[PDB]
């Protein structure tokens, strides 16, 4: 109770004046590339004074604006500064110089769910369950805060070294107290009120969370076709089928988050997230214990040079200044 008013204190201070430049490139011992983003180049980093090893994502300016993801870029970095919550990837520090952006991310030798979903088939339902209940407790914050995160699936999932689940990307969330109108995130993951285009709210994540569920419990999404007009046609008309392996208490909890409905959806009534958390499915969640992260997970991820070492080169003169103002 208490908690949430705090965690709303810390938020809107760091949401209405956000930090910036909080370290500098000459701070950081550059060790290899972890991989490629969209912009460029995630580097393994060795902070000098704490020795504390970072993954840095290097954004060229001039790209992010080729590729029209400036505002999407803004908001994910002002999003990332502010919130704070175990399942929510930390933004440890921030900078920018004349060439790029810099996301000094905490480095997670994990997995990706995505990969890990398709490499296994599907999971029993005690371990999608362990998973689920990551992305309610997440929900339920980034909810308190007004935040709609309207991006859930497990390609925006990592598996940390604890094999918790960590939510990577936030380019799409809004903070938003009611209701919005922006067409985004994946078609099979679309609630049907984004469909039906005249608006939603922040009941578009626990349809979002439905669909989640039954991809894990199943290996596969309820809503799927050769072409995206086939699955926005079942999102919005159609009906679900469960497999036969499926519970009974996990399709009466889909039937209630796969609500066509949101004004029927569990997470959207009276009652809130405890309609979910205390749905029969999730009888034998800890929520405190999953919070706390005392539970054992049920996948721990089994974690010297570039082959061609590139250096970093930041002009001597200031590109797209004016575009990243405010990061
Ligand atoms: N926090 C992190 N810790 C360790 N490695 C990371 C981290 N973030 C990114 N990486 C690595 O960098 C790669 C590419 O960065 P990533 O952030 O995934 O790119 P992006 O621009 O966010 N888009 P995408 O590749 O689709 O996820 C990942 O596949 C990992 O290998």
């Amino acid at each position: 109770k208490e908690f949430l008013a705090k965690a709303k204190e810390d938020f809107l201070k760091k949401w209405e004046t956000p930090s910036q430049n909080t370290a500098q490139l000459d701070q950081f011992d550059r060790i290899k590339t972890l991989g490629t983003g969209s912009f460029g180049r995630v580097m393994l980093v060795k902070h000098k004074e704490s020795g504390n090893h970072y993954a840095m994502k290097i954004l060229d300016k001039q790209k992010v604006v080729k590729l029209k993801q400036i505002e999407h870029t803004l908001n994910e970095k002002r999003i990332l500064q502010a919130v704070n919550f175990p399942f929510l990837v930390k933004l440890e520090f921030s900078f920018k110089d004349n060439s790029n952006l810099y996301m000094v991310m905490e480095y997670v030798a994990g997995g990706e769910m995505f990969s890990h979903l398709r490499r296994i088939g599907r999971f029993s339902e005690p371990h999608a369950r362990f998973y689920a209940a990551q992305i309610v407790l997440t929900f339920e914050y980034l909810h308190s805060l007004d935040l709609i995160y309207r991006d859930l699936k497990p390609e925006n999932l990592l598996i940390d070294q604890q094999g918790y689940i960590q939510v990577t990307d936030f380019g799409f969330a809004k903070r938003v107290k009611g209701r919005t109108w922006t067409l985004c995130g994946t078609p099979e993951y679309l609630a049907p009120e984004i469909i039906l285009s005249k608006g939603y709210n922040k009941a578009v994540d626990w349809w979002a969370l439905g669909v989640l569920i039954y991809e894990m419990a199943a290996g596969y999404p309820p809503f799927f076709a050769d072409q995206p007009i086939q699955i926005y046609e079942k999102i919005v008309s159609g009906k679900v089928r469960f497999p036969s392996h499926f519970s009974s208490d996990l399709k009466d909890l889909l039937r209630n988050l796969l609500q066509v409905d949101l004004t029927k959806r569990f997470g959207n009534l009276k009652n809130g997230v405890n309609d979910i958390k205390n749905h029969k499915w999730f009888a034998t969640t800890d929520w405190i214990a999953i919070y706390q992260r005392k539970v054992e997970a049920p996948f721990i991820p089994k974690f010297f040079d570039d082959y061609e070492e590139e250096e970093i080169r930041v002009s001597i003169n200031e590109k797209c200044g004016k575009e990243f103002t405010e990061f």
